[PDB]
């Protein structure tokens, strides 16, 4: 054994063995059983850095510990390979978005590789090739048979200028972002996913997700935003009828989640573009100019809560149902059309925005909910004016005195006897949009013919195979203007047709991409029944926070419709899921890059500490590091620095510092082996070993369940470490040179470079084969000795009144009242104490009992 660390020798070293063993080439092995751990699969977008290292390094850990205890244990890798990185680099360096892609990849897999993580590179696989995509292309046929996926208008920003569709992100104070012209709405034929059908199973299923992040579930249900409510029709009085046409003409129709404060209604609004709205700006252009106002503002909820909510009269009328009371419509500029009825009650005294509303326009504000003795002005708000769980109606006639849900049933039940109003539910969630007018991704399977219409191309013709000898340039889709693509023959009548020219979101690719890894060789399907069986759901799942909602949903989503397809039996993707925080990083700039810079020769400002990205050039390359320090340095600062979930702050002080505990362990066995080699380590009863060398052992096997617990349930890496350096501690401060103490070293060592190995498995691989000629991975685990944890029994003194009468043994852990109980059973004191009582027993744990 060399005497000094070398990483740059060992860590090639024991990844050949790993890879010739092919301990992380799994198959779907009966006799064993299945772990599958997956951490969210990265953009080939250039270089990973150290924080996409964090994340895998914390997946290889766990998949590590899981090895270790005989699982086998599939953590797999892949490249979401398609979207807006390629195209923006095909625009910058004139090259085609494919090689680029391509390219990244291959730098990216031997950044992986070298860091040494125990991943099935046969089951890698690139969401760009025809291989993969050819099967989201199956299930959207599939699906688009059934309904589930259609084809409806919806709305676009056009870019007149540059002559391309824009993100709502591209689209910067009402114009293009690179173009500065002003955006225009269009409306456009695209392609949706029916979610909505699938809300309250995507809302319901979360309850059965007991290992996840109660936070990700909040976020989920908000995003679907179920509500209970009402819809209430209010009926148009006599005078307010003019240019009103159908049932518009009849009622003002609005959906209320608070049916139970109707009484406290006080004026209605309506969208812009309601009929009621349009009628009333017939003779009357200042609600013309109002109406205009709104359509040109942006609908998007982040500006919605951030604008000023105006309104203006119309002069119309409609009737609370029940009531009686003539309440004027407004058009206000915070309601929006398309969404539901495109109408709202206001109820000033108890929702916060309509307070404000009526408190800008002067407009009533009528109590109907009292919240215990609160005291109520009109002209404050407070905190409890919209409490529902603890208020009770007032000023209601009828309804005086019931709490929220009953007066929630008993308005349904009064309405719908006036047929004026039912229960309703309603989600905030929204179909999804699959189309982008976009090369770089899936094309969609859609063939358009003139007889016969919008045909799915048949299952036997799949992939629509994507052009990869393209470079797109931002002037539109090339995709459009590539007959040779575009071109077609019709599969139903065989007449000439045209190809859809638009791309899948590429939030599609990584919707499945976790069942692919199953057997992602298999041409007959998205997954094979055998393989879909074993694996199960993904066992944990290690990703950031930034995807807990759509990502999320989205894999969820497929999940079921691939279940109602009959392709796989579960209801959920992903067991557990671990949040890593992010790793940050000081930046500096034209941004330049810390390993760039020294604090031309010539000096950078400063600046501040933010998350590591390309976006600011603050991303440390993992193979600087690794040449430098070695993969399990890299490693090992990660994993100590701050708990997994914890923001992690880049430091040249902590690589430093986990250099110097490998060297230190390294030392450790070394220096062992020095003194005489390598022994059978010690096992079984410890009757007889010196007390210094029990305290080791009880130390060991307690730093053994600590580590497993925190592998295993708590999932936190750096207090794992610390207690294999406190071992280490003891272990020094131990004098191990007996026959006997040499056998309790290498327990104690032996040990240590299992519990490490998942952390820093190169330098644990190779001092392990220097301590023990087993395999590493066949030894397993550690297991606990409980005998080692039990302490020694003490001898207590019993007094009566102070006089010595007898002796009890009790436990190193026994309590004062265990104590007060031997005490008073033992036969000296029992007969001392002659049928009397005691007064009070003084307890001295360890020494003595003294019974008065
Ligand atoms: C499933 C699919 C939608 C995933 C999608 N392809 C994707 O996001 N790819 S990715 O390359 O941007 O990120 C991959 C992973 O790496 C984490 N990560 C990134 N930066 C940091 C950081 N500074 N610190 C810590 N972790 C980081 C990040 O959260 C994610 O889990
Ligand atoms: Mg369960
Ligand atoms: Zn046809």
């Amino acid at each position: 054994m060399q005497e000094h660390y070398q990483p740059a020798a060992i860590e090639p070293a024991a990844q050949k063995k790993w890879d010739d063993a092919r301990i992380s080439n799994v198959s779907e092995d009966a006799s064993k059983p299945k772990y599958y751990c997956l951490s969210m699969f990265p953009y080939p977008s250039g270089k990973l850095h150290m924080g996409h290292v964090r994340n895998y390094t914390i997946g290889d850990v766990l998949s590590r510990f899981k090895l270790l205890n005989g699982f086998n244990v599939m953590q797999p890798m892949g490249w979401d390979a398609f979207g807006m990185p390629a195209e923006n680099a095909a625009m910058k360096n004139n090259v085609a978005p494919a090689a680029w892609t391509y390219d990244n990849i291959e730098y990216m897999k031997t950044q992986l590789k070298s860091l040494g993580f125990a991943v099935d590179w046969e089951r890698e696989v690139a969401t760009c090739k025809p291989e993969y995509y050819r099967w989201e292309q199956w299930l959207f046929t599939k699906l688009f048979e059934k309904g589930i996926v259609y084809r409806k208008n919806g709305t676009v920003n056009w870019d007149p200028v540059d002559q391309t569709v824009l993100a709502n992100e591209q689209v910067i104070d009402g114009r293009g972002w690179r173009s500065g012209a002003l955006i225009e709405k269009r409306e456009i034929p695209m392609y949706y996913f029916k979610i909505t059908d699938y809300a309250e199973e995507l809302l319901n299923d979360l309850d059965k997700l007991e290992h996840w992040p109660e936070q990700v579930k909040t976020m989920q249900r908000n995003w679907i935003g179920k509500s209970r409510g009402m819809t209430v029709r209010f009926a148009v009085s006599d005078d307010s009828k003019q240019g009103l046409e159908g049932d518009y003409a009849k009622f003002l129709q609005v959906y209320t989640t608070r049916p139970d404060t109707l009484m406290g209604a006080t004026y209605v609004a309506v969208a812009a573009e309601h009929p009621l709205a349009t009628a009333a700006a017939a003779d009357k252009p200042e609600l013309q100019a109002f109406i205009a106002e709104c359509k040109a503002g942006s609908v998007a909820e982040a500006d919605m809560a951030t604008m000023e909510k105006k309104g203006v009269p119309t002069g119309r009328y409609v009737v609370n149902p029940l009531n009686g009371d003539k309440l004027e419509v407004w058009i206000a500029n915070y309601v929006l059309w398309g969404y539901g009825d495109g109408a709202v009650m206001a109820v000033p005294a108890h929702d916060e925005r309509d307070f404000e509303f009526a408190a800008k326009y002067n407009l009533p504000k009528k109590q109907v909910i009292a919240v215990g003795d609160n005291a109520f002005d009109a002209n404050r708000w407070q905190e409890w004016y919209g409490d529902k769980e603890n208020g009770v109606l007032v000023n209601s006639g009828d309804l005086d005195g019931l709490d929220f849900q009953t007066a929630f049933d008993a308005v349904a039940a009064k309405l719908q006897s006036q047929g004026a109003g039912e229960p309703k539910t309603q989600y905030r969630l929204r179909d999804w949009g699959i189309s982008r007018q976009r090369y770089w991704g899936c094309p969609i399977p859609i063939v358009h013919c003139e007889k016969c219409g919008n045909v799915p191309v048949p299952a036997d013709q799949l992939p629509v195979v994507l052009p990869e000898n393209v470079v797109p340039d931002g002037m539109g889709s090339p995709l459009a203007k590539m007959p040779e693509f575009y071109e077609t023959s019709c599969p139903c009548c065989g007449g000439a047709a045209k190809r859809e020219t638009d791309t899948m979101d590429t939030f599609i690719e990584s919707s499945w991409y976790f069942f692919r890894y199953m057997s992602p060789k298999f041409s007959d399907g998205m997954v094979s029944a055998e393989s879909a069986k074993y694996w199960g759901a993904v066992d944990q799942y290690i990703g950031g926070i930034e995807h807990a909602i759509l990502h999320l949903l989205y894999a969820r989503f497929f999940t079921k419709l691939m279940r109602d397809e009959g392709l796989v039996n579960v209801d959920e993707p992903f067991e557990r899921l671990l949040t890593q925080g992010m790793v940050v990083c000081e930046t500096y700039y034209d941004w330049i890059n810390p390993a760039d810079v020294e604090l031309d020769g010539l000096p950078v400002v400063i600046s501040g500490t933010e998350k590591m990205s390309k976006s600011k050039n603050n991303g440390v390359d993992p193979q600087e590091l690794i040449n430098a320090y070695g993969a399990d340095t890299a490693r090992l600062f990660m994993m100590f620095a701050a708990p997994p979930e914890q923001s992690l702050e880049w430091s040249d002080s902590g690589v430093e510092g986990a250099h110097r505990f490998l060297r230190r362990l390294w030392r450790t066995v070394y220096e062992y082996l020095k003194q005489g080699g390598a022994v059978k380590a010690f096992a079984g009863n410890q009757d007889g070993l010196s007390k210094e060398l029990k305290d080791l052992r009880h130390k060991l096997h307690s730093t053994t369940a600590k580590v497993s617990d925190d592998y295993g349930r708590r999932q936190q890496f750096n207090t794992a470490i610390a207690a294999v350096m406190e071992l280490l501690n003891q272990y020094d401060k131990t004098d191990t040179g007996s026959e006997q103490g040499r056998a309790v070293a290498q327990e104690v060592l032996e040990a240590a470079v299992r519990l490490l190995w998942p952390i820093v498995p190169h330098i644990c691989e190779t001092l392990w084969s220097e301590l023990n000629g087993a395999k590493l991975w066949e030894a397993g685990w550690p297991t606990v000795d409980e005998a080692a944890l039990v302490k020694s029994e003490i001898e207590v003194m019993v007094q009566v009144n102070g006089k010595l009468r007898g002796k009890i043994t009790v436990a190193a852990d026994a309590s004062k009242a265990d104590l007060e109980a031997a005490a008073l059973a033992n036969e000296g004191a029992v007969k001392f104490m002659e049928g009397k009582p005691a007064k009070k027993i003084i307890v001295v744990p360890g020494r003595l009992v003294n019974i008065v």
